[PDB]
């Protein structure tokens, strides 16, 4: 059983500023989302992220992720993550889950 | 039934001009690929795509999308898409079908 | 069957010097890691990569590649690779293998 | 995809006389069904028969054969068989198909 | 995920009388087992029943049944079944179940 | 991966007669086959067996078995099996095989 979609976050001035979880990286700042499957799974799925949609400022590095936080059978909390003085126009993830 | 590939779409001088189908995005440009798998599925094959290949001009914003825009039992059609005045020198998307 | 994991290949003055494949590119450099499964399979599996992080300098050229060389029943050879003056700072590649 | 189900045969009585494919019976007589799956199949699935169902006259020999004659992907033809003088009250024959 | 295993029924002495629930069947008597699969299943898998082992008084009627009463997605009841003057002295129940 | 097949043992006259293993039956007798897979498996597949066929006496009792032995990766052994006074014409025991 596989299933997929994608998350749009946008722009990352409607990101929520978050507590950094790494001791290297300031300013840190996410839109996370929890993701539920249309249909549960019996254990937790493989899932894979992928970014599939980019638009970032020149003037300053690219820093990105495309966080995994958890799975579960029923769905899994993913997030576009930034830091420092990046700035993002647009960033997509797409997603794919799979019964292991 | 599980298959892969992976389409270089190469330097965005031969990419094709197409008409905008986002109200933000104008000079939008895609390197459009209609891609046929080696054994047809019976219904459609999830299908996701990942970028595995950049490389961008730096003195212009960061435009990228992998996109798919339909999944049929034979084949699948995706494009390397960019906009505005972004240039990319090279762009590869790996992808994966899967029997659903 | 399916597995996942994410290589996390980090700031690029710890990766290797390498020579170049593509008469295109000079100053080739990779961290390459050599991943075997936990639960070998019987056949190669499908294996897809995804780059998940990101962090590269903007005064210079993005160039980056998420490179699979080679997939065999009981592992695979993939590298983050770059090339030229990019800097990255860091970059992870997440990955999954089906049986197929 | 599994599917599953029972052909209930009953008694020979109701049987068809059907002129025989093997030089060593005569009298050959079945309850021949054309089963259509629930949800059409891709390719010609596996087709499993168990007689799960029986009541033979003993004062004759037992003579039976489920048989299966073909699958396609929608349905197959399988059939309750007795040849000779044996009589039979009953035979049901379970069936499984799986998405080969 | 596929399991399978074998129910040895043995001699109907040891077997329960029950009530019948087909009006054509009198002294109807079963083995029943309750089977628990070692792995619980999310939902029911399909199960297959194939007698694989017969012991039978030829001066009666053979009348048998592998009689599938309920699949659960934790296990199933299954029983050796026989009715009127019928003797076994042994009869065995092969069976799978398969993810569907 | 599902494979299938059919042994047909014939007629007991051709029978090999075998040392019993069960204190319980004498004058034990097989058609015992070496089957190997078309396509050779990672692990031992699940096998089940079904007796497909059958032509026994009349005047003696019903006795058979579909003995499974083993399964390998790239095969199993099976065989029809009956004892004492018991005198089959015929008897065919499919079977399956499934990747677990």
């Amino acid at each position: 059983r596989v299933q997929s979609g994608k998350i749009n976050c946008g722009d990352d001035a409607g990101w929520a500023k978050v507590p950094s979880n790494d001791p290297g990286r300031d300013n840190t700042r996410e839109l996370a989302k929890n993701i539920t499957f249309a249909s549960p799974y019996c254990r937790p799925p493989v899932v894979l992220l992928s970014i599939t949609q980019l638009d970032v400022e020149q003037s300053q590095n690219l820093r990105v992720i495309a966080r995994l936080y958890s799975v579960s059978p029923t769905g899994f909390k993913a997030s576009c993550y930034t830091w420092h003085n990046t700035k993002v126009y647009s960033m997509s993830i797409s997603w794919i889950s799979i019964e292991n």
